[PDB]
Formats: C-alpha cells, structure tokens, sequence
C-alpha cells in the first residue's frame, strides 16, 4: 500500500504552489506505483520561513538538548513500531531486499538513540571554560544551534542517509529542511508522518521532495540558509558549492569512491575473506558509496581466493527483493541500469575478462536486475579501474610486494574507505597510514558504527558524518572574552 | 633597509619564472621603497611540486609532533631575535604603528610556542581508541597530516595573518603554500630567510608572493592542493571557494565584519569604556576584520560618553608610524584610502552628521592619513550602517531598550565578533547568547588569545582559526575498524 503525502513544511502537510508531481518506479517491475510531491524554488522560501519562525519560537528555539533527545527517541520509537511497512516501502522504492531495508531500519533509529544521549549531554558542554594565562581575562567556548540547515540527500539508502544528516541536525538544536532523491522518498516522506505523530515542533523538520535543480537547488542559494550538508556524486557537489560560494554558505561534501580491498596470503579462512569482498562490492546491488570496487589480490592465493570468489558469487540470489531469502535485487532507476551496463561492455571494448556475470539474469524478465560481475585483465588506465561504477560490479588485479599493493590501492582520484585482510599486525598498521582515505577495515569491509567520524579525501570529498563531529556540524562556536580589571588599557592617551 | 627576496620554493631562494615582479609602497610617504616577486601559474606548480615532495621525503612526512615543535620553537626564537627590524618592516610595508607592528611580533613567536607544545601533544592523540557495544569489532581515530594546503592572507596583519594559518599548518604536519598579500609581502618573505636560517626541511614553507588571481587563483584550482585556508575579503572568498568547487576542494572562509559595541549605563567608568570604544574602531587605522564599527549607547549616558570619547579620539596622535608616541597611522594603499573617504563622503551625500575628523590631517602634507572620524545621525539603511568600511571610521546608534539594543546590534549581514559593556551579569549572559556571531567580548573590545577559537557566521564566513581548531583544520581524520572474531558474516550463502 503505497502512500500519496504532500510536502512536510511547518508541522503540517502542504501542497506544492505549482501542484507539481514526479512518478515513484518499482525498479523490480518497471510501474508506477505511486507519485512524490515536486517542490520548486517557492516551495524552498515557505520552508525556509517556516525554519526561520522554528528557530524564533520558543517550543524549538529555546529547547535543552534533553527536551530536543525525548523527540528523537520518539522518532526512533515510531520507526521501531512501524519496521515492516517501511523496510517494505523502502524496498518497493529503492530495489534494496527487505534484509537490508529492515536492517537500515534498526540503523536509524539506533542513530536518533545515539543523538538523543548526544542532546543531552549536549546541555553539559554548552559552556566549556578554557584556562588562560591571564588575571585581567576569563574566557570561555559558547556552543550553540548554527541555526537553518539544508540537507540534500541520496538514493541508496533513503531513510538511512537522510537520518545521518536529521539525527545531529535536531540533536544540536538545528531547523532543518530535508531534500531527499526524486528515486526513493517514499520513507522521508513518511518521516514526516512520524514527526506529525510524536508532535515534533513546527519547522523543526521540513521535508521537500522533487527534482534536485528544482528543490535542491534554491536551498543552496538561499540566503536564509546557515548551511548545506550535502551527500551525492562529485558532479552535483560542484554545484551545490558553486552556489554556495556566492553566499560565502558553509557546505559538507560527503561524495562517491573507488575503495580498494587489499587480501595477502596470510589468510586465516579464505572462505570469510571471500565473503567480506562479496558484501564490500554486491550488498546493495553494488550501490555503497564506500564499496570495495577494486580487489588487489596477492599472486600466491590469487588462484585460490578466485575459485572461492565465484563460487560464493554465483550463489548470490538475484530476485524480487520483497522475495524470501534474496541477496541482490535490481538497481534503482533505468538510467543506472544502462550506466552500470555501460561499464561493464566498456571494460570489454578496452580489453578486460568479464570471468563472472555482466549479463542480465535469464530468469527476470522486467526489473533493473544485472547480475554480479567479476571483471579480470584490468590495467590502471581503464574507466572500470578509474571510475565509480555504482552496480554489482568489481574489478580484480594481482600484486607481489607491499609497494606494489600501496601503489595500486591508492591509483585513485577517489580516496572514501580501503580495507586490509591480513594476520600481520605491523602490515596492518602500514597499511592503516599509507593507506590515502578516510575510512580503513581491518580483516572486513563495510561495517561501521555511529561512534565513529565518516567520510573522505581527495575525490570523496571533505567533513565527517557521525560521532560528535555530526553534531558538532551543526553547532555554531562562540568565543566569550571577559575583561576582569579596574585598571585602563594604557593604549590612547587619556585627555 | 629594505630587503630584496625571491620566492621561497622547496627550501631555496626562486626566481619567478615570467621574472616579473611588483613594487613596494610606503604607506606614509607615498614611495616605492622596493619590490617583491611576482609569482604566476607555473610558479604555483613548483610549489605543489616542492610541496608535494616535502610530504613524500622522510625529514617532512614521517616527522613525530615533537620533531616538528623544534621548529617552531626555533621560528619563534628568530622572530623575537629579529623583532626591530621586523617591527620596522612591517610598519615601512603597511602604514601600522611601531609599537602595534612590534605587538605583533609578540603574538606572532606566542603563537608558533602555542602549536610547537600541540605538536608534541599531537603524538598522544594520533591514535585515539573509541568503546564500542561490540565483542567483534575494535576501533579507534586515526589523526594525520591533511597534505599539501594552499595559505591566502590579508596586509593588515601581513606576518601575524599568515602565522595563524602557518603554525598549525606545520604543526599538524602538512606542507604549506603561503601567499600573502600584494600590499604587504616584506615580512612573510623575511618568514623564508628564517626558516632558511633555522633548517626548516624543503617544501615544508612556501611562500609565493605576487597578485590574487596570478597566484592565490592558481593555487585554488590546482589538483594536487588538499585544502585552501582563505582569509580576507567576502568577494574573494567567493571566487576562491568557486574555484575549489570545481576540485571539489575543501576551503576555510575567514572574511570582514560590521561587528557592532553596545554600551549601557551601568557603566563603573566612562573612561575606560570609551577607551575600549576607540581600540575596537581606531587601533590598525580601523583596519580590523572584528572591528567595533557600529556604536549602539544607550540614550542615558550617549551625552556623557560622547563627550569623553571625542575627547580621547581628538587626543589621538596621527603622524609617521616610526615615529615616537604615534597613535594612528596611514592606510595601507591609495585605493584603500579613496575607498574609506568615499565612505565618509558617503555618510554627507545620505544626511549622516560627521561630529570628528572625517577629513584630511591638515599637518601630514603626503601619505594616506583618515582622521578617526565618528559619525552620527546614522540609520540602517545607509551604506555606512551597512557595509565594511575598513578605515578608522565608526558610525553611532543610540537605545532605549534592551531588545532595540539586540535589533540594532544583529541588523547585518555580517557576524564577526560583538562587545557587549555593562556591570549587569544576566544582561551580558543574555547578549552572549542575542549576539548572531562567532566572537562575544564582555567589558573590552578586540582581546583574543591563541587558545581560543577565531571566527564568525552570517557573510563574515565559516571555520575556526586558533585553538586546537586550527590545527584539527590540517588533519585528515581516518576511521579505523578492525573486525576480531573467528565466526563468518552470516550475510550471503556459503557454497
Ligand atoms: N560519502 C558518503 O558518505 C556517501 C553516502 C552515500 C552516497 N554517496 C555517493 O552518492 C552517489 C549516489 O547518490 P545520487 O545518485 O543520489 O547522487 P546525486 O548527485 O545524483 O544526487 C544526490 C542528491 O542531490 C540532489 N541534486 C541533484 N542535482 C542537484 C542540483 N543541481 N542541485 C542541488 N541538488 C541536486 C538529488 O536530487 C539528490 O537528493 C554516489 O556517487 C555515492 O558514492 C556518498
Ligand atoms: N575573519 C578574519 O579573521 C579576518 C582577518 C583579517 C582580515 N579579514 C578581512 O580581510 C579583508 C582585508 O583583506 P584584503 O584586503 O587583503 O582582502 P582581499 O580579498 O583583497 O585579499 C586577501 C588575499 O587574497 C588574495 N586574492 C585576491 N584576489 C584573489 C583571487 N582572485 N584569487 C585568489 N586569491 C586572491 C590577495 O592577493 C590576498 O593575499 C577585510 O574584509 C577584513 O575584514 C578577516
Ligand atoms: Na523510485
Ligand atoms: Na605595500
């Protein structure tokens, strides 16, 4: 049952000025099932004000961190009681398997739990005495809400990516307005029907769905906005800053990646290695941001790891994703299905082995499904090795030495996560410095936790979701200088 | 004597490749007194390259915190060694008093001591382990140098603007490129004979005089630059920050004010705070980013403080900045000096009151002399109100109420800093929080001390200077997980 909801702006649902609509797509079916609201540049201003009035009044503005935590573990609550419609939902508009979608399910309310405790601790540190060496001067650090937020969001994991954002946005004391992906708002949107039901204040959350140049976009050049934290691909974080600059406006940039995932013979279980590399490169049909899309495999377990590889990956189970039991489902939208596609018959025309998959599934006859792929022979000056795929797609090459491996896992203009498997400590702990990211996985790939900061270098972008740095995002920093003496300045002659 | 310099590139003496170069002007005498180097695009790639190379050798980019602060603590050493003729330098280059210039020098060794003893601590917190509710996973925070950072400054504190950028730079570990303003380079350059003097490794420094959009831009849009810390004027900031759009590069906005001084009658003393007054608005010929600018006395005591206040200001000495006792200098350029008198001239043409100066100093035949001038009978929708003046100009509002007293004091489009003088503590607790800015000063204007964190919100930007701020600016921050049981993912089925 899919819903039909109108844009969420001041505590109540308003329809879009221009009465303006974008179709939902099943990607397992092709059909419409259903249609989101397309806000434009008028619909910005209303929730602009609307962030705006929030901020000014009392129920938001003036909240301890503790009033603003008894909402977001409500939040968190209603995403608990509602799991199954919404891990469906998230589903039927992602091509995400339920496993997945239940699984995002229990992330975000664990991440409002985690930003609740934040909140109120918040109120503690909101005054930070610093010790000087002076007798004339008492200072301090004033930590308080930067005020109106933008938080333009992607796909791959809608609630998820969004709550990453919502979650320390609120936390902090923020009014945020959330523009989510035109290709799953389904659950955003439905966030604001939770936001309705646990009676979160007016304007502390504004929801506005549609185009990115039409909604995203005038939320980067408003000049009502403190700031924009902003998920996506480099192109549109281009563009967003560009906008940004005008306004001299505040903007994170948390973009797309080539992470490699680096395996020495010193294995323990070529079978758990296997299946870390699966779920680095295949979980989410390949859609991670983080994905470990470059395998470099050392020469003596090359041969074994590779018969493991395939043999695990051609067990992956490629169906509808509200399925039982499925393990990959199809890619969000038609035009990543033919970009993913397009890549996959350009390693091909450039001279790489396509040893596993690239092929349509035989058995699904609709739907954006592309089975997991396994591309060998790949040198450096390839697209595959040198560009974000975004599908179930990995490229594999072999190494001898530690120079060798360093030099391959870092031959990216990208630089978002890496991983190591090896029983080698010190190896581990080169590895963990050479290595040119922001996020390193030791003996795994992809686990992460809310306690710690997430993001990139290079090509990946700049600032850090999550832990306290997600909070402190969205805090602005005061320094208060008091001047203790009777005695003048002694600068300027007195008259 | 004035030196004559090249650039400082990979820990030698550069010539600039086109071998152009442009003049020194003395602020006061209206003479060319020399000429520095200027720098073009391919002289920027040397500077990556020199810069680059100093990340990748082992004297540089495998250096512990403690190695590092040597340094420092030697650059400050030659800085208090070298302070009259420094001193004298930076007077010669940018019109500001003898005695400022040497208060500067002060502050300028204060703050390599400041980030020589965070560079030792930095070896303790490089790895920074972080509980987690797993029996699986181990975490911890991975601190390391960001890269190669490209480091634009203003002339109104030519070392002391570039230091604050320069001292965590070094200390964090990265390897800067320093371009300082084309209106006063002679100390910054002087920088590189110190460090020349003291052994500091090649390509750690680089200081690249010459025009903004000749080599500030390049270094902005080139690919190999992880991070642009910018401080200086909004306009630029604007073109810099879209320039580093493009390279999705991250950039730091430290930009102007109209920073407003409110007074109100429970006042101790009227000469002191009148004092505080002419410091906030008189000190560095107003040529201050978080100056007090805006005036906002409460109608009660706007007769008495009035009185004093023109009394000190027609006290201030207005000669030749090495000369004795001098208490006002010229401003930097001739540009700057027609720009800050069409202001005054500005202020008549609206129907604005010019109670002081406002004119020419009738004894200082040559230079770029302003009176300190106080002008009153000003509202908020004149330019004076509104805009950045950067002279020793200061336009006076008054009171009645504590909320008209908020209103005026937050009518901008700035948000620098804020003074507040009163003996009612909830009063000043309560503008602490009023005050839309990054700075708040209680019972003084313009004090700051290295520990704490510079900046401000609205047009006047983003990001902290000083603190550990500024040196967590120039660190990369790595996610480390590390997966410790023997037992498989779960996710996926075993073949
Ligand atoms: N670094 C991270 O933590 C992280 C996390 C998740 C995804 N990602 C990256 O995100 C990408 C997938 O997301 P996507 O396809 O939604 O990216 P996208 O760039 O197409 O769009 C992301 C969001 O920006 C909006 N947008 C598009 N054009 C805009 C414009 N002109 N102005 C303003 N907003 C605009 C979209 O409507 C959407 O809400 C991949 O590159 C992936 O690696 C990164
Ligand atoms: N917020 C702060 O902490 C702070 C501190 C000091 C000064 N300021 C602000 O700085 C201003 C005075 O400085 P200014 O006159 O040197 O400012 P500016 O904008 O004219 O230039 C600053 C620097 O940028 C360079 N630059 C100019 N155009 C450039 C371009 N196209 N690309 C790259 N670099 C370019 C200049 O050569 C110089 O080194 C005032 O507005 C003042 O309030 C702010
Ligand atoms: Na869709
Ligand atoms: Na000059």
């Amino acid at each position: 049952p899919i819903p039909r909801r109108q844009l969420y702006i001041g505590g109540e649902w308003r329809e879009p000025v221009k009465k303006n609509r974008i179709p939902i797509i099943n990607p397992a079916t092709e059909e419409i099932i259903g249609d989101i609201p397309a806000a434009t540049a008028e619909d910005v201003d209303i929730a602009v004000e609307a962030a705006r009035k929030a901020i000014a009044r009392d129920d938001w503005g003036s909240t301890t961190g503790a009033q603003r935590a008894k909402y977001l573990r409500a939040i968190a609550a209603k995403v608990l009681e509602k799991k199954s419609v919404l891990a469906t939902l998230e589903s039927l508009d992602s091509g995400k398997t339920l496993y997945e979608s239940a699984a995002d399910m229990d992330d975000v309310a664990g991440c409002f739990e985690y930003y609740a405790g934040l909140a109120e601790a918040l109120d503690s540190r909101r005054m930070t005495p610093v010790n000087l060496n002076s007798d004339s001067y008492k200072s301090y650090v004033l930590r308080e809400p930067l005020g109106v937020v933008g938080l333009i969001t992607p796909w791959n994991y809608p609630l998820l990516m969004a709550i990453w954002k919502v979650a320390p946005a609120l936390a902090a004391g923020c009014a945020a307005i959330l523009k989510p992906s035109e290709l799953a708002s389904i659950t955003c949107l439905e966030l604001g029907e939770i936001c309705r039901e646990i009676g979160l204040p007016s304007g502390a959350l504004n929801i506005l769905t549609g185009l990115g140049p039409e909604a995203g976009g005038p939320l980067a050049s408003h000049p009502h906005v403190d700031k924009i934290s902003f998920t996506g691909s480099g192109p549109t974080g281009s563009k967003i800053m560009t906008a940004a600059a005008q306004l001299v406006k505040p903007v994170s940039l948390a973009l797309g990646g080539k992470s490699p995932i680096v395996v020495f013979d010193d294995i323990d279980n070529l079978d758990i290695a296997a299946e870390w590399t699966l779920f680095g490169i295949f979980a989410n049909t390949g859609q991670v941001c983080s994905a470990t899309s470059r395998l470099i495999v050392q020469e003596n377990i090359a041969s074994a790891f590779m018969d493991r590889l395939l043999k695990w990956t051609k067990n992956i189970k490629i169906s509808d994703p509200l399925e039982e039991d499925c393990k990959l489902g199809p890619v969000v939208s038609a035009g990543q299905y033919e970009k993913v596609l397009k890549f996959i018959s350009n390693a091909k025309s450039e001279g790489a082995t396509i040893l596993c998959g690239g092929e349509r599934p035989q058995h699904l006859k609709k739907g954006y499904y592309v089975q997991p792929t396994i591309i060998t022979d790949v040198n450096t000056s390839m697209e595959i090795w040198k560009e974000e795929v975004f599908g179930p797609v990995l490229c594999v090459k072999t190494f001898k030495t530690e120079e060798q491996a360093i030099e391959l896992a870092n031959d990216t203009k990208y630089g978002l996560g890496a991983a190591v498997m090896s029983k080698d400590v010190k190896r581990c702990e080169r590895f963990t410095k050479a290595f040119q990211t922001g996020i390193i996985w030791i003996n795994c790939s992809q686990p992460t936790f809310n306690e710690l900061p997430w993001g990139g270098k290079k090509r990946s972008g700049f600032g850090r979701d999550l832990g306290k740095w997600g909070l402190e995002n969205f805090l602005n920093i005061k320094q208060v200088t008091e001047y203790t003496s009777a005695e003048p300045l002694a600068f300027y002659k007195s008259p």
